[PDB]
């Protein structure tokens, strides 16, 4: 190998041992799902009969559970979790649509996820969506309303408890 | 971008920064040249009536100061030396070919290249390759009998030129 190459080995070690005091993957999907509650429970409570719950789909439940990728990490190191995904009882209008936005856009911030968009904003489709810092919340109604998050890249618990600066196997 | 990318951009930062120490591929063109010369000088005066010379083709001149691709930086960034290249008068005899052999892994020993092979040994063709460290030193002989020598990667100095801790444009 050359220098070049060398280096960038040695950093592959130093990357994960940065991103050690960040936690486990396993403790953020936690937390995020409480998250996710958090904000189905307020929007329910801001909004007349609004209701929800995590979705109770077995494969979507799998499918969250196993995250998503990061950037610039493997699967068997490092995952960006998936909060349980939330289903809202009923279709939000215009107005109660702005409102459960603003409650996603409070909780977010939280999370250093500020910058906003949305794809569409009718009776059509409905789409709030917000990120920074690495993490994404949606709400998007299309024929249903949903609520979904997907957060920053964390070392799975296993990499976490292997000792520091050594590289994975 | 998520943690992972973000951290990979500041070590592209930290790759380019640790190698500074090494100084630049000009200077290191410059000194492996100089060892080319050396090993052809001592390999000439080992054997009797061998003479050599730089070669002198315009176009394979331009190709060795344009030096080979780093492992993991772009050319623009860093590139490995390639030293002037070096044409024997005459073909080796495998008794000759075993001398000037030595003299190469000598010299190539004082970079950190100790790892001998050959492709070949006998009328046909004969090789010598030793390699280390990031660099190469080979003596082949086909039809007529050459030593190339590739260095290990080293930032361009106009990259030194640029303060620590900047990603070059």
């Amino acid at each position: 190998p050359d220098t070049s190459r060398r280096l960038t080995g040695e950093q592959k070690i130093q990357l994960i041992d940065s991103m050690r005091n960040k936690g486990s993957y396993e403790a953020a999907r936690e937390r995020l799902t409480a998250t996710a509650r958090i904000i189905a429970d307020r929007v329910s409570a801001a909004i007349p009969g609004q209701t929800w719950k995590f979705d109770d789909d077995p494969n979507i439940q799998q499918s969250d559970r196993n995250g998503a990728l990061c950037d610039k990490l493997t699967a068997d190191i490092a995952r960006r979790p998936i909060a349980n995904s939330v289903m809202f009882g009923a279709t939000f209008s215009a107005e109660d649509f702005k409102i459960a936005a603003n409650i996603v856009r409070e909780e977010a911030a939280k999370y250093g996820a500020t910058t906003e968009s949305s794809l569409f904003n009718e009776s059509a489709k409905r789409d709030y969506d917000v990120q920074g810092n690495g993490y994404e919340f949606r709400l998007l109604q299309i024929k249903f309303a949903t609520l979904n998050i997907t957060g920053d890249c964390f070392l799975l618990q296993k990499v976490l408890d292997l000792p520091a600066g050594q590289l994975p196997p």
